[PDB]
């Protein structure tokens, strides 16, 4: 089995397009969850992460310091260590990215008060109104994962999202 390429998360998040959460295994679902990148250096990205509660937008300014997921020296930056999130997310890592980064599968690690909470999201550049144009290879990587961990997923997005 040929080794999959590492998926650079700095290239995935380097866009002015909104990156919407299209699928998630998160239990406490944030409706209309999305990211808007604002600035990026070689060591960190700066982005606005938002979601809606009762149709009202809640925003946070987050910082992600690039790193390699396996802590390999000089490895590909497929991971960000996150500061500024009041929900406790401290790391995300890009498990798959489509060509031109139109879609990505992102694992999330958070800390509540007791232990690390882990889930996974399928993220799409621009509004995923036409699901038939979202890369099926991206969907299948997410499907393969939810089959392995035996979990169901929901979609935080609908047209109503601001």
């Amino acid at each position: 089995k040929q080794e999959e390429p590492d998926y650079p998360i700095n290239k995935f998040m380097n866009t002015t397009d909104e990156i919407w959460v299209f699928r998630t295994t998160q239990e406490n679902v944030q409706k209309c969850k999305k990211d808007k990148n604002k600035y990026m250096t070689t060591s960190a990205t700066f982005f606005t992460r938002s979601h809606e509660e009762q149709d009202q937008i809640h925003e946070q300014e987050l910082v992600g310091k690039f790193a390699n997921f396996y802590d390999k020296p000089d490895g590909v930056y497929d991971r960000i260590d996150i500061t500024g999130d009041k929900t406790g997310v401290y790391e995300e890592a890009l498990a798959y990215a489509s060509k031109e980064n139109t879609c990505g599968v992102v694992g999330v690690w958070a800390f509540d008060g007791e232990t690390t909470v882990v889930w996974r999201e399928l993220r799409v550049r621009n509004r995923p109104n036409d699901a038939t144009k979202v890369d099926e290879m991206c969907k299948k990587k997410f499907d393969d994962y939810v089959q392995v961990v035996n979990k169901s997923w929901t979609s935080p997005y609908n047209e109503k999202c601001k």
